[PDB]
């Protein structure tokens, strides 16, 4: 599934995201912008031998199993193929026990690069929420 911007927000917020850690919604959608395009299906290996799946990109090394990527740990304990349903719920409770990790979002490279301290609010303009 491509989520729509409010679409995705929407969903994000019924799970519980919004201000998850004091994340404001913004910064969770403008991440799976930029980690997956609001595509459940994404996936990218990294240069480690792992990969990252889903919304927001959740890496085989620490938080789900896929069966190839050895000395691995799956502490979210799911199979990495859960994380790219078109039901986003596995990435969000599993995103929600990464950012409680202590670095809080900058576990994703794409959100400290490209969203953090900037106007996240943008990303959900225009929403009924
Ligand atoms: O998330 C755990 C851990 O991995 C790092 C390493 O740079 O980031 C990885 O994990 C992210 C989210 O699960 C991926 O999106 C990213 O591709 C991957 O590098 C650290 O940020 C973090 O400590
Ligand atoms: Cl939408
Ligand atoms: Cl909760
Ligand atoms: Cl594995
Ligand atoms: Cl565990
Ligand atoms: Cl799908
Ligand atoms: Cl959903
Ligand atoms: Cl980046
Ligand atoms: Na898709
Ligand atoms: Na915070
Ligand atoms: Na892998
Ligand atoms: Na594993
Ligand atoms: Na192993
Ligand atoms: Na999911």
């Amino acid at each position: 599934k491509v989520f729509g911007r409010c679409e995705l927000a929407a969903a994000m917020k019924r799970h519980g995201l919004d201000n998850y850690r004091g994340y404001s919604l913004g910064n969770w959608v403008c991440a799976a912008k930029f980690e997956s395009n609001f595509n459940t299906q994404a996936t990218n290996r990294n240069t480690d031998g792992s990969t990252d799946y889903g919304i927001l990109q959740i890496n085989s090394r620490w938080w789900c199993n896929d069966g190839r990527t050895p000395g691995s740990r799956n502490l979210c304990n799911i199979p990495c193929s859960a994380l790219l349903s078109s039901d986003i719920t596995a990435s969000v409770n599993c995103a929600k026990k990464i950012v409680s990790d202590g670095n809080g979002m900058n576990a994703w490279v794409a959100w400290r690069n490209r969203c953090k301290g900037t106007d996240v609010q943008a990303w959900i303009r225009g929403c009924r929420l």
